[PDB]
C-alpha cells in the first residue's frame, strides 16, 4: 500500500462506543443519519485517502511546485491535482457544510474524524481544497448578495484563502498595513502586500480564488479592531453564473521554500500593485473583521492540531510495522549468551517503550480532537455532556488552544521516537517519517504560535471565561476520578488532577499580583506554555482511562480476536501514560508555584 | 557572514577558567602551547568556520553529491572540495595528532573545542578530512609495517572509513557476515556488502581511501569477538613511496537520499564483487577487531555528540540574533493598551524562556564534552583532576554515552526552541535552523542509537565497571554542594544527586532481582534511556553551576562591560536550570522506581 496507515477502528472506538456521539445520529439535523452510515463514510474515505491521495505525498515534496514570476502563476505537480480533484469528485470537502452549498448534515466530531484520513495522506490536499469549508463561513456571515456567491464558489467548486499575515504583522495581526479605500460603487479597492498565504496560487487547479482579506479602511482605528474582512476573487466574475471575467488585481510575487509542506504554495500575495486594481467586497457590509475572521482562525486551529495527530498517527503506524518486522540483537534476558538466537526488535524494552509512548499520544491526542469537536454542534454537546449551548461554545473555546498547541508540539516531539524506531533508515527518505518531520514542525508556527496558544488560552479562555468552562472539565474529571482493574490508574490521575489545579491556582496568583507590580505578569508567561502542555497530559489521561474502562468492559464480556487485541492495547496504554507521564506534572507544578522574574530582569546582552 | 556562529569567548571560559586546562599548557607534551597561543588557534579556526568551510553548508544540502554507477564513484560540489581542502591545508585535522604524521601536541580537550567550529559549520568537511584521526589509530594499533602505511597516509591526505554496518547487522555488529579469507602472500581477500557507509567515496577530493573494515576470517566463532579488522585501500599502493597503483576491489555500488547531512555521501560498499578481489590487510597481524574497531567508534561517538552540541549552539546563536532585532507586539504588562509601542520580541516571557533553555543547553553540554575531554589525555586528567591513567580511562568511557547520547538528543529537542524563535520564517530554508534540525537528527542514530548508549552506559559503563568511575564522578558532584548566592541552587543540585542516586539504587535493585526473576532485566531496559538523560541533566546542572562560581568570583573582582554580561549570563543560565530541570528529576525517580513489565507481557497484535 502507500506511506499512509490509517486507524478507523479507533476513531469508531472513540466516536460511539466512548464519547457517545451514536445519541446524536438520527436525530436533530441529523434524521438519516445513523452509526452505520457514519462507519461505511469513515471506511469509503480512509480507502480514498491511503490510495489516490496519498500516491501523490512523495512527489509533491520532491518536486516542490514551480513559480512563475511573470504570470504570477503557481503550477503543481500533475499527480497532486489529481490527488485533489480525486477528493472533491467524491464530495469529502462537503460534508457537514450547508445543504445550501450542497453538504448534508453531520456531527463536526465525525466531519474531523473523516478529514483525518486525508490530513494524514496528503495535508496540503485538504487545505487547497478547502473552498466549501470557506464559503460556508461566507455564507454564515454575508449579506444575501454574498450568500449567492458562496452557494456560486461552492458548486464552481473555488479555491480558497485566509489572507492576514504581512512581513510587520504575524502574531501582531493588528500592526498590518494593507488598506482598503471605498469606491462610488460600493466595491473596495485593497492596497496591500501579504506574506505566507497558502495556496496564494494553485495554477489551473481551480477556475478561481476568493480570497478572505482584513485589511484597514482608511482613516479606519488602529489594531486589529480596526481591521475589516473582504471578499477579493482571483477573477472578476458574474454575479449571476459564477463565470470568471476579467483577472482581478490580485497576484503572487514569490514562493517560500521551506522545510516541508512543499506543495502547499505558501505565498506573497499582492493587492493592487501591479497597475490592476484588487476589487474587493466588505464581508457583511459590516466593519468586524477580526471577529469575522477568527471564525476562519478557529477552523484552522483545529485542522492544524487535528492535522499534527493524523500525522503522529500514521507515523506510529509505519514505525510498528518496521518494528514488527525488523530482526535486531538477542533479547536482553539471553544478552549474556551471544550465541541466543536474533529477535525482532519489538522484543526490546526501549522498543516498546518508544512505541507504547507513540501509541498513548497518538490515540491520546486523537480522543482529545474528537472530544473536542463534540463541543462544536450545540445538538451534540448537549446529549454527551449535558450542557447548555453556551457553556458548549466556552469548551470549545477552551479546548482549542490545547487541540492546536498540545497536538502540534506532542506529535512533532513523538514523531522522533517513531524515527528512532527505524534505526539508521529512518533518516532516508525511503520511508516518510523524515517527511512527517518536516510537514509537522510547522504546525507549531502557522495559525498562532504556541506562546500564542497559551497566552490565549490562560488569559481569554480562563481568566476573562471566569474559569467557568475549565471549572466543567475539572468537575468531570473529578467525578470520573471518585467513582477495582482501574484503581491505581485513577489515583494516578486523581494526583494529575491536583497538580494541575495548582498550576492554574499559581499562575492566577501571579496574575493578582500583578495589581501591585506589573511585571508579576511576566511569571504567567513564563509558565503558559507548560501549563498548557500539562493540561493537554491531563485530559490525555483521562480520555485514555475512559476508553480503558469500557476496554475491560468489553473484554469480560468475552472480546475474542482482534477486537480483543485492540482492547487489550488500550488498558495498557492507559496504565503506561498513567504510570510514565502523568507524574512529571507533580514537578512542573513545582516549578511553575516558584517562578520568578531573574530572566525578565537579566540585561538582554547577557544572553 | 555566513550561517555559522561562534561562542569562543565560551570555549575559553570552560578551558582555562573552570576546567583547569590551563594547568597542563605549557608543561609536559605542551611546552610550546600557552593560553594565548590556544586562544588564538580557536580564533583562528574560529574564523575558517564560519567563512571558508560555512561557504558550503547550503549548497552541500541544496545540491547533493552526484553518484555515478559505472564508475562506482561520487562527485562532489566543487565548493565543498574548496572547504575540505581549506581545512586541510591549515592543518586543523591534525591537531593533537603524532608528530609522525605531521601533527604536534595539543590536549584533547582543546582539540575538541577547535572541531566544535568546523563541525558547526560544515560537519561533513570533518567527517571526509577525518583521514590523519584514523591514520593516528592505525598507527598505534599496526605492524611496524602498517605504521609505515599509516605515516604515507597521513602524508599523502588519504580519506579513510569505518565500515561495520551491513543491512542485517546494525546495532548487534556481531551479526556481519562479509567474509575475510588469508591469501598465501599474507592478504586476505574480502567478500560482502557494506551499508551506510560514511565517506564510502569521495571522487577526486582525494588520492586514496584506507576503508578499515570489519569481517569475518575463515572458520572463525560468531560475534563481535569472532570479528577481525582489515585495512583495504580504493588503490593498491607502492608500499615505500605510496603512489597508488592497481585498484583494489572495493567499489560503492549505491548512495543513500537522507533526511539531511546530504553532502555526506552514505554508500552501500562492495567488497570483491565486481571481478576484483578486495585485498586487505590484519590491522597489528592479530584478531582483535571489535577491540580495535572500538578505538574509532570512541573518537565517532565523541565527534557525534560534539557536532550535536556544535549545532545547537549556532542554532541558539542564531535564534538569539534574530530575536534581538524582530519587532512583534507589545510588552506583556501593556496587554491591555492596544496603542502600546511595539517591542522586540526579547521583550516576551516565552521567548526569553525559550532563549535561556536553549542557552543552557548549548553552554552546558558544551562544558559537558569539554570536561569529558579532559579525561582523554593521562597528563591533563592527572593535572586537573588527580586521577591516575586507568581511572581516566573509566572515567572517559563513562562520559562518552552521555556526551554521545545525551548531546545528540538533547541537542536536537532545543534546536526545536531555536526554531521556534524565529516563527515562520524558521520553517524556511532562507534561515539556517531548519537545516541544523534535518543534519542533527541522525546524531541519535550512527555510532549507536541512544537505546544501545544507555544499554553501554548501565551495564558495561556502571555495572562492568563495579560503579568505580560513577563513583568518582559523583564523588566530585558531592564535595561541589557540600561547600551565598549560589546556596539555593547548590542545595536544588544536592536533590537532583539524591534524585540520579535513587535512580541507580532502583535499576542495579531490578538488576539483582534478574537472578530470581530474569524477566526483571526488562525494567532495566526501560528506564536506561530515561536514567541516562537524568544523569545529563545532573552533570550539566553541576558545570553550570562551577560556571556561575567562577562567574561571580569575576564579577566580585570588578568585571565591567561585555565582560560583565557574559559572566551575568552564566549566574542567571546556571539559575535558570537548577529551577527549571533539576527538579523534574524527581518525578523522573518516581517513574523508574515504579517500573513494571505490563507493556513487556502485552501481546505484540495489541500494540
Ligand atoms: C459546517 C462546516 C464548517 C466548515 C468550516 C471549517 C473549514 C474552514 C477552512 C479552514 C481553513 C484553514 C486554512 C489553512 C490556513 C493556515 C492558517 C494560518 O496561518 S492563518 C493566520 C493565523 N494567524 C493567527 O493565528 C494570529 C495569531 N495572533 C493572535 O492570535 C493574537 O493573539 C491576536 C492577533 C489575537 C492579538 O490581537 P489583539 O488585538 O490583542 O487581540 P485581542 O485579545 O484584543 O482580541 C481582539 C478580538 O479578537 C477576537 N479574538 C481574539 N482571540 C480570539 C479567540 N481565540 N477566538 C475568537 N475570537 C478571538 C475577538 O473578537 C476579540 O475581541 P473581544 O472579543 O475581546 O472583544
Ligand atoms: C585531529 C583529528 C581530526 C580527525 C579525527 C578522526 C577520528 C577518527 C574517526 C572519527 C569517526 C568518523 C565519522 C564516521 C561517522 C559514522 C559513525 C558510524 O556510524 S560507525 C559505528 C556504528 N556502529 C556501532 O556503534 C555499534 C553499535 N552497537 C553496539 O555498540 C552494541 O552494544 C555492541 C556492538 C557492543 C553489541 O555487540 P556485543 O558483542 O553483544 O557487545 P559486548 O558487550 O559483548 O562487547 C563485545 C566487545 O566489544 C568491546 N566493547 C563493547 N562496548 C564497548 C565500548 N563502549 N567501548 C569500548 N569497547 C567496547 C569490548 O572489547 C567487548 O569485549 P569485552 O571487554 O566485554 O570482553
Ligand atoms: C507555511 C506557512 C503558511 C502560512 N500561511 C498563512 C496563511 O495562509 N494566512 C495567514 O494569515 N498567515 C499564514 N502564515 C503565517 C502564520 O499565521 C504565522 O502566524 C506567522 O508566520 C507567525 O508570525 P511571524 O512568522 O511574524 O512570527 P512572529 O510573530 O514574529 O513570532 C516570532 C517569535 O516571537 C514569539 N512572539 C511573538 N509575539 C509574541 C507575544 N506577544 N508574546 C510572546 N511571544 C511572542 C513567537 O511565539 C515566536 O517564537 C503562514 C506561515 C507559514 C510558516
Ligand atoms: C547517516 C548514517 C551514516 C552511517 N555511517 C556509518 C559508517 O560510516 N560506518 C558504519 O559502520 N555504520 C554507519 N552507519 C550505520 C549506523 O551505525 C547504524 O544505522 C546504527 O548502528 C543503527 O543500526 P540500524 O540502522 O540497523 O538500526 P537497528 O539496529 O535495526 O535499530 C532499530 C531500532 O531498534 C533498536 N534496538 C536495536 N537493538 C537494540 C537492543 N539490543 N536493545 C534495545 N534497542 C535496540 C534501536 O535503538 C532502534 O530504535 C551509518 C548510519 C547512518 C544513518
Amino acid at each position: 500500500m502507500s506511506h499512509y496507515r490509517s486507524n478507523v477502528r479507533d476513531q469508531v472506538f472513540n466516536l460511539f462506543e466512548v464519547l457517545g456521539v451514536d445519541k446524536a445520529l438520527g436525530h436533530g439535523e441529523f434524521s438519516d443519519v445513523d452509526v452505520d452510515t457514519a462507519r461505511d463514510m469513515l471506511a469509503e474515505v480512509s480507502r480514498l485517502a491511503e490510495g489516490p491521495v496519498a500516491e501523490s505525498f512523495v512527489e509533491g515534496d520532491r518536486n516542490p511546485p514551480v513559480f512563475d514570476p511573470k504570470t504570477h502563476s503557481v503550477m503543481l505537480p500533475e499527480s497532486f491535482k489529481k490527488s485533489v480533484n480525486a477528493m472533491l469528485e467524491a464530495g469529502w470537502d462537503k460534508v457537514g457544510i450547508d445543504e445550501a452549498l450542497g453538504g448534508m448534515p453531520m456531527p463536526k466530531a465525525v466531519v474531523w474524524a473523516l478529514h483525518e484520513h486525508i490530513l494524514g495522506a496528503n495535508p496540503a490536499v485538504w487545505m487547497y481544497a478547502g473552498g466549501a469549508g470557506f464559503a460556508q463561513i461566507l455564507y454564515h456571515l454575508g449579506t444575501e448578495e454574498q450568500k449567492k456567491w458562496a452557494v456560486l464558489a461552492a458548486e464552481r467548486g473555488w479555491g480558497s484563502t485566509m489572507v492576514l499575515t504581512e512581513p510587520d504583522a504575524g502574531s501582531d495581526v493588528g500592526a498590518a498595513r494593507t488598506k482598503a479605500v471605498q469606491q462610488a460603487d460600493g466595491s473596495w479597492h485593497i492596497d496591500g502586500v501579504k506574506r505566507f498565504i497558502t495556496s496564494g496560487d494553485s495554477g489551473d487547479l481551480f477556475e478561481n480564488i476568493f480570497h478572505l482579506v482584513l485589511a484597514r479602511p482608511e482613516g479606519a482605528g488602529p489594531g486589529t479592531k480596526g481591521l475589516s474582512l473582504y471578499f477579493v476573487p482571483k477573477f472578476l466574475f458574474d454575479v449571476e453564473t459564477g463565470e470568471p471575467g476579467e483577472r482581478n488585481g490580485v497576484f503572487v510575487t514569490n514562493v517560500e521554500h521551506k522545510m516541508g509542506l512543499k506543495v502547499s504554495a505558501t505565498c506573497e500575495l499582492a493587492f493592487g500593485q501591479h497597475g490592476v486594481p484588487a476589487k474587493g467586497w466588505l464581508v457583511g457590509e459590516v466593519h468586524n473583521g477580526i471577529a469575522q475572521m477568527f471564525e476562519v482562525i478557529e477552523q484552522a486551529r483545529m485542522m492544524v492540531g487535528t492535522k499534527a495527530i493524523a500525522t503522529l498517527s500514521t507515523g506510529y503506524l509505519n514505525a510498528l510495522q518496521y518494528a514488527k518486522s525488523r530482526v535486531q540483537g538477542a533479547d536482553l534476558t539471553q544478552m549474556t549468551d551471544k550465541t541466543a538466537p536474533r529477535v525482532t526488535i519489538t522484543h526490546h524494552p526501549d522498543v516498546r517503550r518508544s512505541l507504547m509512548t507513540q501509541k498513548a499520544y497518538a490515540e491520546g491526542l486523537r480522543a482529545l480532537y474528537l472530544y473536542t469537536a463534540t463541543f462544536q454542534d450545540a445538538a451534540v454537546a448537549e446529549v454527551v455532556h449535558g450542557v447548555d449551548a453556551k457553556l458548549a461554545v466556552k469548551v470549545n473555546d477552551l479546548m482549542l488552544p490545547v487541540v492546536k498547541g498540545v497536538g502540534s508540539e506532542q506529535a512533532y516531539a513523538k514523531l522522533t521516537e517513531s524515527l528512532q524506531t527505524l534505526g539508521g533508515s529512518g533518516f532516508l527518505q525511503d520511508y516518510p517519517i523524515e517527511q512527517y518531520i518536516r510537514d509537522a514542525k510547522i504546525d507549531s508556527l502557522y495559525a498562532g504560535t504556541t506562546a500564542i496558544q497559551a497566552q490565549d488560552f490562560f488569559f481569554r479562555k480562563i481568566v476573562r471565561d471566569k474559569g467557568v468552562a475549565l471549572a466543567h472539565v475539572s468537575g468531570q474529571i473529578q467525578e470520573f476520578v471518585d467513582s477495582g482493574r482501574l484503581k491505581t490508574e485513577r489515583a494516578l490521575l486523581a494526583k494529575a488532577l491536583t497538580d494541575v489545579q495548582g498550576m492554574a491556582a499559581a499562575l492566577t496568583g501571579y496574575l493578582m499580583a500583578a495589581q501591585q507590580d506589573v511585571t508579576s505578569l511576566y511569571k504567567v508567561g513564563l509558565g503558559s506554555v507548560r501549563f498548557l502542555m500539562s493540561v493537554g497530559d491531563l485530559i490525555i489521561g483521562w480520555l485514555l482511562q475512559r476508553q480503558a474502562a469500557v476496554a475491560v468492559a468489553a473484554l469480560d464480556a468475552g472480546a475474542t480476536g482482534d477486537e480483543r487485541s485492540f482492547y487489550e492495547g488500550k488498558v495498557a496504554v492507559a496504565s503506561f501514560f498513567a504510570k510514565n507521564f502523568l507524574p512529571l506534572l507533580t514537578s512542573t507544578r513545582e516549578v511553575i508555584e516558584t517562578l520568578d522574574n531573574d530572566i525578565m530582569e537579566l540585561d538582554e546582552a547577557a544572553f
